[PDB]
């Protein structure tokens, strides 16, 4: 089992006198030796950290009989701009994260976009997310690169699980809820389907 | 690390050949050898699986050098009876706790009352919640009996999160939205009474 939760980026001594050298699809899955497990990168926004995450994070964790998980979680102020609100701000999500059971690293304040030298310094083998583009603004497919240069291990999306599906349980019970003491109209009988999808809009595709 | 989840109380098998036998603080804070573990019991809705909770779970499994996290979690039957509603469904909660990172098992549809035979068949050593009294039921606090057995170890409710803290704020801006987009009156004054009473529905 596990007492403390997962460090992060900074709280680890990192050496350069180590060179940066990926691995093969191969040389992984024969396995790495202990002091030198795969290292993997998974990213996103973790809004209302739910089994959806945590099963791609453990999707994440067992690409590789060793492997070694670090997880970019995007700043609020990137997210708002490209994507839409978050519920619950960066530090929150942070801390969130940290108490996953896959998780070995924590990457706070994470790219939208990925480059050669956040790769290169984070020193990533692979990376895992869901084999649907991302589309961000400018890009069609954000992961792209990532997929081309051989770098992209796909993962599985839960069903029935995800941030807005947690906002319109809510929300819809919330709206008939008010409505009714409201009484104690019409047009938002009607509408009532129009807000609700609109509300939703406000925080992402 | 952990590339697995935590087994439920079912998946796993267990040996009676074993009698029931607790431990005092006294020697379960020496540290027990390893194949003798201390088993703690925490329990809850986990509704919206957060870091309150998650927390909370790591001060259990740390509550002794060497522990075994048992962690119960309550239905929705027991839960809309006894407490209020959930957004999450007992089978999502079930799948939440799994994930975390200090818990090494899961017991689905826990009692809301501990018993002595369930403390018998689950070995528990432990219990670790909140040191707030807790009252449902006709019970003024329900872990009172747990206290006096000198098996209760309490917890620290982290701060700015819970379940109904992220409700609020989902609503809240919905209370305003809505009623924003309709103009396309005196809602105002009443709407502080709406989403407090909304909340009322999930518990406290
Ligand atoms: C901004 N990026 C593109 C750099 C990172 C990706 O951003 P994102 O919006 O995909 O992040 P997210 O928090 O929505 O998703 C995190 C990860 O959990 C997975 N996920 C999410 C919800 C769900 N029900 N099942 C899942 O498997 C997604 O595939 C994704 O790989
Ligand atoms: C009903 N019982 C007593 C049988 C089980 C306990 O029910 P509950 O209402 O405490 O469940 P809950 O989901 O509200 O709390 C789960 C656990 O997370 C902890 N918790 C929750 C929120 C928070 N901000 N801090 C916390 O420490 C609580 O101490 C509790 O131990």
């Amino acid at each position: 089992g596990l007492r403390q939760p997962a460090p992060f980026s900074d709280e680890i001594e990192v050496d350069f006198s180590k060179p940066y050298v990926r691995v093969t699809m191969e040389e992984a899955c024969r396995g790495t030796p202990c002091e030198r497990p795969v290292r993997v990168y998974a990213d996103g926004i973790f809004d209302l950290f739910h089994s959806g995450h945590a099963r791609a994070l453990m999707q994440a964790k067992n690409l590789f009989p060793n492997t070694y998980l670090i997880v970019g979680v995007c700043s609020d102020e990137l997210t708002h701009n490209f994507k839409g609100f978050t519920v619950m701000n960066e530090n929150e999500r942070y801390d969130a994260v940290q108490h996953c059971r896959y998780v070995d690293e924590v990457v706070r304040n994470a790219p939208w976009t990925l480059t050669p030298e956040f790769l290169a310094e984070h020193r990533i083998d692979f990376v895992a997310h869901d084999d649907i583009p991302y589309s961000s603004a400018g890009s069609d497919d954000v992961y792209k690169h990532i997929k081309e240069a051989g770098m992209f291990a796909p993962t599985q999306r839960t069903e029935g699980i995800s941030t807005s599906d947690i906002i319109t349980r809510i929300v819809r019970d919330y709206d008939v809820y008010a409505r009714r003491n409201l009484q104690r109209i019409q047009k938002w009988e009607e509408k009532s389907r129009e807000f609700i999808g609109s509300f939703l809009e406000m925080f992402g595709p």
